[PDB]
């Protein structure tokens, strides 16, 4: 939930609300502010020259955002961050945050812990993209999804609400191809798809 | 008069609490899967951080050099395992310290944590870029883009037909995550398409 250290930090921040689908951070912007999700979830994405989008990660309540430019001035935001649901996010200037670190470094410890987890997760993603064919990547994804907090249940494993587009942004493939692969998987008796709902055996 | 610190005082302080050892090229410093309880710091040399598929095909997540911390990912939560193998690329001199001791140092001077965090931030930026490239390019494009980027490094040699780089098929394979044989077939194709010239471990990237 929360504690006095986190609340001490938050009392130094201004809270802003972001409707679902609104962009909090744009790639290329000058990085001078740190964010903290008090409520809601977001998606972190990068793009290709022709507009193809790839989702690097989903982040939720309790997660810091916009932290990558904190340790060196003059850096640009490394990706776009968009609200997945309605969000309430705390924000504070890098300058003010660095001053807080000196008062109580524990706040930096908490931020660093999340960066470490993100590097582990992103590195696993590199491996999947390099060693698994699109079919195996989709297979693996239909699992990592049952890990998210928004994940639900079902007698035969668990149910999730994911679209072809969302899957494609995660594995690096068109909606069309994702559709063909999903059909093969349920043909291989691995899953059961019903609209935007899927059953993971 | 007593002299000034040969190098950064905070770094020397940190290193005085570590134990340092020498590792010959090709030696494995960190094995993927081991329980993580210690932090490393490269005093001299360079290493390769790598992962492998079920059959042993290798991919380098990153090269790390003098001044870089290693084995830091298990520091913020106990019970974790090493996320990848770390193998010496050249002869290395590496410092090691327990997470327990490092945490005590952090309490004394938070600056040492700031320094480590700065590196984790940079690694996340670089690794995220790699994810994009792997998602947006097929095997041919990954190799073509890797050659182009190598041609843009300061160590790349100017050539009358473009830029000249020196790298083996094995190293290229390790960067893109494919076999030496695959690199061979694709380099031959790129050459037939008059995009590059290959002669041994010397490649000319046409401009
Ligand atoms: N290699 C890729 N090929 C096709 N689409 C990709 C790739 N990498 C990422 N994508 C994105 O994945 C998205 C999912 O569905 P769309 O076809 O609507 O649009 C897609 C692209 O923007
Ligand atoms: N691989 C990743 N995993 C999780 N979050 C990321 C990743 N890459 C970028 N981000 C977030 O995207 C944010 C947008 O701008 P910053 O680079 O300032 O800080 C970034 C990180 O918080
Ligand atoms: N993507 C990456 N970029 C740079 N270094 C990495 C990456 N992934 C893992 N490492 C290093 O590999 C080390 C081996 O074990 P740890 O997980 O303890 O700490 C790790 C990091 O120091």
């Amino acid at each position: 939930q929360t504690d006095p250290t986190l609340e001490w930090f938050l009392s130094h921040c201004h809270i802003h609300k972001y409707p679902s689908k609104s962009t909090l951070i744009h790639q290329g912007e000058k990085a001078e502010t740190l964010y903290y999700i008090v409520k809601g979830s977001v998606a972190v994405l990068i793009k290709d020259e022709e507009g193809k989008e790839m989702i690097l990660s989903y982040l939720n309540q309790g997660d810091f955002i916009g932290e990558l430019g904190l340790f060196e001035e003059g850096q640009e935001r490394s990706a776009w961050v968009r609200a997945k649901t309605a969000c309430e996010v705390a924000e504070i200037s890098y300058k003010k945050f660095r001053q807080l670190i000196q008062v109580n470094p524990d706040i930096l410890m908490r931020l660093s812990a999340q960066m470490a987890r993100r590097l582990q997760v992103t590195s696993e993603k590199v491996g999947n993209l390099a060693f698994l064919d699109v079919t195996g990547r989709i297979a693996q994804t239909l699992l990592n999804l049952a890990k998210q907090p928004d994940a639900m249940t079902h007698p035969d494993g668990m149910q999730i609400k994911i679209t072809r587009q969302e899957i494609g942004q995660i594995v690096g493939c068109s909606r069309e191809t994702v559709g063909r692969i999903l059909k093969m998987l349920e043909d291989q008796n691995l899953i059961s798809a019903h609209g935007k709902t899927i059953v993971v055996y």
